[PDB]
């Protein structure tokens, strides 16, 4: 059991500060509110939250989902708080391991020159814009697509 009632057990996921530290800074009333929160999943991506974040009683296992080229925060709209509350607020999302596929070999394309030639990052920048997010960058080395959102 965690002092703030925070639940995170999914393999590969982690938080910054860690779940251990989040407990320490929890008040005797079982509340946890930290500044600059990050939750990610090794090899898939991470979500950075600047400012104050109230983690009290949050079941991260059911709320945060970080998959290949996709992040979902609150699977069901019927159970998502209003903008500004919980994790339904502005954040910076990093999606790792994202690369295009060669039409012939069906193998991923990591070649920097090839990625430049097909303007893959511009393709990702356009997708971020169409969804209302603010593209920040694409790092070829790790296939890291970064962009900001107002909320989820």
């Amino acid at each position: 059991m965690h002092p703030a009632g925070i639940i995170l057990t999914k393999v590969g996921y982690y938080t910054i500060p860690s779940m251990d530290d989040l407990a320490k800074i929890t008040n005797e009333k079982g509340e946890c509110i930290v500044s600059d929160f990050t939750i990610g999943r090794k090899g898939y991506g991470s979500i950075y939250f600047e400012g104050d974040v109230n983690l009290t009683n949050l079941n991260l296992d059911d709320i945060v989902h970080i998959r290949r080229k996709e992040v979902v925060v609150y699977l069901d709209d019927n159970q998502k708080p209003p903008v500004g509350e919980g994790l339904n607020r502005k954040a910076e999302v990093t999606l790792d391991g994202v690369w295009p596929t060669d039409k012939t070999s069906r193998c991923l394309i990591k070649s920097p020159d090839r990625l430049a030639d097909i303007n893959y990052e511009g393709r990702l920048e356009a997708v971020s814009r169409k969804q209302g997010a603010q593209f920040k960058e694409y790092r070829p080395e790790t296939g890291s697509w970064v962009f900001k959102v107002s909320h989820f």
